[PDB]
């Protein structure tokens, strides 16, 4: 009012935008000194400015001119910069962020939060699906499957930003929820975790050991089968390598699809995991007459 921060980590971070009579336009990358960064961060109510950056996107645009480090001394100009040029970005002192660590891939792991330039963990006391649902939506992983307690994933280090969290469910961020700070009540043994809908975990059931059997995948909070139509050595090489059982040896004939859903994959061969490949979940055109794909790796007792 009349400044805001969009497409960033929080409401106190991201690309700078200025309000006009027509619509909100991004601020100019040039003419963006640290004086204007302080004035904008302080006016929004986000404390001081930690760092100012200039990002490039893949009539003219407005700019923010300030004679001092205050909002009263700042002035907006209508046209004084090239339109399709580098924009202005900023991270204030009150900026917060969120990350999941040690969870065998993206959209899962230990819930870590950023507060005043320090990555800290959240306690498992009063941790439920209502708190996990807020975490999965802000990151872009859909809904929450399981709100895990401590010791499921590796415990964190450093500070503990929350000893108790009680989200209603509709909050945009985890920091907006009512809670209690780090008062030495909880410890790193109780570091909370989460499993979101978009996370992908794999295993091989049916065979002699862990690196042999039916290719199963945990997507959308349910175990699913893999289509044998597009299951060639390129896909099998990525699977046996990610699980850690060497190269692929054989791809036996599958059984009918007997789980919640069906998964499709199309790898080049050099991927680190099957989630990095091109995939489509529950596609009737690609998967119909197919069977549940299988694989036999090198490290198994069967080979
Ligand atoms: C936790 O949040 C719910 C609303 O989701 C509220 O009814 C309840 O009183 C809160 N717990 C405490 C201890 O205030």
């Amino acid at each position: 009012l009349p400044v805001r921060l969009t497409n960033g980590s929080s409401s106190c971070s991201g690309t700078v935008e200025v309000r006009l009579e027509a619509s909100w336009e991004p601020a100019c990358g040039a003419l963006w000194d640290s004086r204007a960064a302080e004035a904008v961060c302080r006016a929004l109510g986000c404390g001081g400015a930690e760092a100012a950056s200039q990002l490039a996107p893949p009539a003219g645009a407005p700019a923010l001119l300030c004679s001092g480090a205050e909002w009263r001394l700042c002035e907006v100009v209508e046209h004084a910069c090239r339109s399709d040029g580098r924009r202005a970005r900023v991270t204030c002192a009150e900026n917060r962020a969120l990350r999941l660590v040690d969870g065998g891939g993206a959209c899962a792991g230990r819930v870590e939060m950023l507060e005043h330039g320090e990555w800290g963990s959240v306690c498992d006391d009063t941790w439920d699906l209502e708190d996990a649902h807020v975490v999965c939506r802000q990151l872009g992983c859909g809904w929450a499957v399981q709100a895990l307690p401590g010791l499921h994933f590796t415990p964190g280090r450093g500070p503990i930003h929350r000893d108790q969290v009680n989200c209603s469910g509709a909050e945009a961020y985890l920091w907006d929820c009512p809670g209690l700070p780090g008062q030495h009540y909880c410890g790193h043994k109780e570091d909370a975790g989460v499993v979101c809908s978009e996370h992908q975990s794999w295993r091989l059931t049916g065979g002699a050991d862990r690196c042999e059997g039916q290719v199963e995948v945990h997507f959308r909070g349910v175990w699913n089968t893999v289509c044998d139509s597009e299951w060639y050595p390129s896909e099998a090489k990525v699977l046996c390598q990610s699980l850690g059982c060497g190269t692929a040896v054989e791809r036996p004939k599958g059984l009918p699809h007997s789980l919640s859903g069906r998964m499709y994959y199309s790898c080049n061969g050099e991927e680190l995991t099957l989630s990095n490949c091109s995939w489509r979940f529950n596609n009737s055109n690609l998967c119909s007459q197919s069977l549940a794909a299988r694989v036999l790796c090198s490290a198994s007792r069967g080979h």
